[PDB]
């Protein structure tokens, strides 16, 4: 079996794009050769070494990938969680600071140091869950120097643990104060500065937009994305979380890996992503945390076959939830999603969205070796019992990181 890692008896959920449901086979053995799956290969056809590992029959998966999160960031709005649950006017907690500039403040002040220890916690949550890559957005730092920062911790945590990190510079997540009277100068020293200076140094594996009208407008919206193209950068959005604004098919347009929230998505909007292949991704956290009550268009988005991620959307002042199998439990309670839907949400349709359809997500030869042997008997479970370290053995690039 020409591979020198071996992996016996593991009951694969492949989640093959060609096959039914969790694309769940017979006994098979798992072959990994330098950092890809070998050869998958029926334990029937076979009858070891001794270094082969066998898993007498545990299911395993593709790792999980949570491809929408804002997990660095610095400071708390606890407190000010607690004042409003208290009946203070939001009104006056704004003015005292509250809201997101808080934790811009927080965040452009702690150093990058100080970013990365409050992130290696974050993360180490994820890990024990199953994910193992994730994607991880600039945004909380509004100034050139405070955006790259941002992004070198995230490179820095894919280099520390044993997990794949994908960046998105979301320099557009709101106007700075210090271009509160110019909006439009803003979206210059992202088009002029920050996206040159992000692509430069290697730093931005892609570039986002926050396209509401507590954001920015359409117009723009596709600035950034003029700008983002001409660096060979790769795009998508946060839109149709609060209104329409049309972002959705404009992202379209700029091929867009995928367009995020969508609570107010519309049906030109979803055949624009059908046609031109953008994925949808749902993250179920905000919806519930914001006490939203605006659905997102599942059923339209199933009936016209728009491929659908799932995500936990971890960010300080909308989805203080560090899980995204309690994301992927949410979709399935709040949005009616199918536990099967859920999964190739965080895996295939995952994947996807992160521009790596064609090395992770399955399992499948020729691809990335990234898989999970769980403990637990059937896939459905992922998106049902939640909160519980469920992992046997944990693959990253073919090699064992559990321990
Ligand atoms: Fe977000």
């Amino acid at each position: 079996l020409n591979c020198e890692r071996v992996w016996l008896n593991v009951t694969p959920a492949t989640l093959r794009s060609d096959l039914a449901d969790y694309g769940l086979l017979e006994p098979h053995a798992l072959g990994v050769h330098e950092g890809r799956i070998h050869a998958l290969v029926p334990m029937q056809d076979l009858k070891y070494p001794a270094h082969w590992q066998d898993m007498k029959g545990k299911l395993v998966t593709p790792g999980l990938i949570d491809c929408h999160t804002h997990l660095i960031f610095a400071g708390s709005r606890a407190e000010e969680f607690e004042l409003r649950q208290k009946g203070v006017p939001y009104a006056e907690i704004a003015r005292k600071g509250g809201g997101i500039i808080s934790t811009v403040r927080a965040t452009r002040a702690a150093s990058e140091d100080q970013l990365f220890e409050l992130a290696l916690p974050r993360v180490k949550s994820l890990i024990r869950e199953g994910v193992t890559t994730v994607e991880i957005k600039s945004g909380y730092g509004l100034t050139l120097e405070d955006e790259l920062k941002m992004l070198r911790v995230a490179r820095r945590l894919g280099e520390a643990l044993p997990i794949r990190v994908k960046t998105t510079l979301l320099a557009a997540h709101a106007v700075p104060p210090e271009y509160r009277d110019d909006p439009d100068s803003w979206v210059e020293t992202i088009c002029q500065e920050i996206i040159p200076a992000a692509a430069e140094a290697g730093l931005a594996d892609a570039v986002d937009v926050f396209c509401e009208h507590i954001g920015f407008s359409l117009a723009q919206t596709e600035q950034v994305y003029l700008a983002a193209d001409q660096y060979g950068l790769a795009v998508k959005g946060h839109m149709d979380q609060l209104s329409n604004l049309g972002g959705s098919t404009l992202a379209a347009n700029f091929g867009a890996l995928s367009v995020d929230h969508l609570e107010y998505l519309d049906p030109e909007g979803i055949q624009a992503l059908a046609h031109r292949g953008v994925v949808a991704t749902l993250l179920p956290t905000a919806f519930y945390f914001l006490k939203e009550t605006k659905l997102p268009p599942v059923v339209a988005l199933r009936k016209a076959g728009v491929p659908m991620a799932v995500s936990s959307d971890i960010n300080p002042g909308t989805a203080p939830i560090v899980s995204l199998r309690m994301a992927m439990n949410m979709a399935c309670t709040l949005f009616g999603l199918t536990p099967v839907e859920a999964m190739a949400g965080v895996t295939r349709h995952a994947a996807r969205a992160l521009g790596e359809q064609e090395q992770l997500g399955q399992l499948r030869v020729g691809m990335l070796a990234d898989f999970l042997v769980w403990n637990c008997g059937h896939p459905a479970e992922l998106s049902y019992l939640i909160g519980v370290d469920q992992l046997v053995s944990r693959v990253v690039n073919g090699e064992e990181t559990l321990h």
